[PDB]
């Protein structure tokens, strides 16, 4: 049928618990569950599940007027008490959400009326509405689907209020979404969406060529990039490559030898030929990243000094730092210890593996011995949180997490960042200023705090920025131009109009 589409994703969508993370896929969570306010391209929010709201004079107590015509997909009603139960179920696992400051800010959530929801905060927290608009965790499953009054330990059926329903899910094969015919808002033209679980990038390309796939949508790992370029030349196909949405880099571990020496981290930053890396691994399709955030990110246009490819400088830095070449070897030594660094990455990811090989070859030219450790995704995430890495692939999160939610998350073991920053003398100051950037209502103070935080991180060579990556689309021409969602982790299926 024309109003049905088939697409692909490398893994199943997961249980679609609205209040957990791995292995739930964010775009899928955003198809089924909804927020109180909805994020916009211009950077604002609009009323969503909340029709309107008011706030106390001190800005700590917020009262939302919800919509009254909203039902979960199973018929049960969405009301303040339902909302209140969700927030409660979230905050029971508050430590897990500590990366997002709103989770540490909510003091109390009370259902006043059927339509009146009251939230109480520790402070007049300015990112309040924006953080409510995020995919997760502050979105709403039917309280009837809790397991023993909790969500943190699992849910029953993923029942939400969103315009899509998870109808069927088969492990390593497919997930199927049907339009929710009792959705409170405008109805999507598409009635059915079938996600074929196809882990391999090359297989995803082949599947598209068969005619069986209407739409591929995702980041730079979606298809091999030489194939995508080929596809873009094909008048029978449609392709798109958005403007950059986020940074891909290495996180260097400042608390683990030898990446604990500033001079090693700087030397590493000088050793990699990023342009050559990008041309070769990314097929010239992306741009070179010099800083944790691109200068187009709010608050990040700071004129930070780029590290250019300079192996001469790199080897000079190392020499001064006492890392010398012993007779008969090409790897440097300091106190009888070889300059070994462990680079961990997801072994099944083609792009990471390819970049890692390039990077390893680059560092060998400065006398650094990089060992590649490709592992399962879960093992990689585990190393990110406990700090068991020398260098680790890492990326930023896109709008609207960048930069504020991403900096916030640095303060706890969330992704790699906290652990990578442990060895820095000024780490406690950085964490303090991050807190202050989230607290201040003065733009001028916020500009300064961002400059100070981002400048330290840059000058202390915590990261090795590689590239700024894009979204890509491959589609049948009959679907027309495919739009992008304001939240980079969401896919705007509800906006696709078949013929
Ligand atoms: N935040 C997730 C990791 C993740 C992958 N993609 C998005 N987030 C976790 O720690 O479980
Ligand atoms: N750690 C948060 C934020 C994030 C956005 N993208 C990846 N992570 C989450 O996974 O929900
Ligand atoms: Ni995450």
């Amino acid at each position: 049928a024309p109003d049905e589409i088939t697409t692909a994703w490398p893994v199943n969508v997961g249980p679609l618990n609205p209040h957990l993370y791995t292995p739930n896929q964010m775009f899928a969570q955003s198809m089924v569950y909804e927020p109180l306010v909805k994020y916009q391209a211009d950077g604002s929010v609009i009323p969503w599940l909340a029709k309107s709201w008011t706030h106390s004079e001190d800005g700590k107590t917020w009262t939302f007027t919800l919509r009254d015509d909203v039902k979960f997909s199973n018929g049960e009603p969405f009301d303040a008490e339902a909302a209140a139960e969700n927030f409660r179920a979230v905050l029971d696992n508050r430590q897990r959400h500590a990366w997002l400051e709103l989770a540490n800010q909510i003091v109390d959530v009370k259902a006043l009326s059927k339509t009146e929801l009251q939230i109480t905060l520790k402070s007049a927290y300015y990112p309040f509405l924006q953080e409510l608009a995020l995919p997760r965790p502050f979105r709403f499953i039917a309280p009837s689907q809790f397991k023993n009054h909790e969500t943190m330990n699992g849910i029953k059926a993923p029942i939400g209020t969103g315009p899509w329903i998870l109808q069927e899910s088969k492990l390593n094969q497919y997930d199927v979404f049907v339009r929710n015919e009792n959705y409170w808002g405008e109805k999507p033209a598409i009635k059915k969406i079938t996600f074929n679980v196809i882990p391999d990038p090359t297989t995803r390309a082949v599947a598209f060529e068969t005619g069986d796939i209407d739409l591929l949508y995702g980041n730079e790992g979606l298809l091999p990039l030489d194939t995508f370029a080929r596809f873009s030349q094909n008048p029978a196909y449609h392709t798109q490559l958005s403007q950059p949405i986020e940074t891909v880099m290495l996180a260097l571990n400042t608390a683990k030898a030898p990446t604990n020496e500033l001079a090693v981290r700087e030397a590493l930053n000088y050793a990699v030929n990023k342009k050559s890396l990008i041309d070769n691994a990314l097929y010239g399709t992306q741009q070179v990243a010099d800083t944790l955030f691109a200068p187009s990110v709010p608050y990040a246009n700071l004129g930070l000094k780029p590290s250019q490819y300079d192996p001469q400088k790199a080897k000079a830095l190392l020499e001064k730092a006492g890392w010398t070449l012993p007779a008969g070897k090409d790897i440097r030594e300091k106190n009888g210890q070889p300059l070994r660094i462990e680079l961990s990455f997801i072994g099944t990811d083609a792009l990471s593996k390819s970049m890692a090989e390039i990077i390893q070859a680059d560092m060998r030219q400065i006398g650094a011995d990089v060992s590649l450790i490709g592992e399962e995704e879960s093992s990689i995430y585990a190393r990110q949180r406990d700090g068991r890495f020398g260098m680790i692939f890492h990326r930023t999160w896109g709008a609207p997490y960048d930069p504020h939610a991403f900096l916030s998350s640095m303060r706890v073991p969330s992704h790699a960042d906290f652990q990578a920053q442990q060895g820095l003398a000024d780490k406690p100051l950085i964490d303090k200023e991050i807190g202050e950037v989230l607290a201040t209502h003065d733009e001028t103070q916020r500009q300064a705090l961002y400059r100070d935080i981002l400048t330290r991180l840059h000058d202390e060579a915590v990261y090795l920025p590689i590239s700024y990556i894009s979204m890509m689309v491959v589609s049948k021409p009959e679907l027309g131009n495919i739009p992008y969602a304001p939240i980079a982790t969401e896919i705007p299926f509800e906006q696709i109009k078949p013929v």
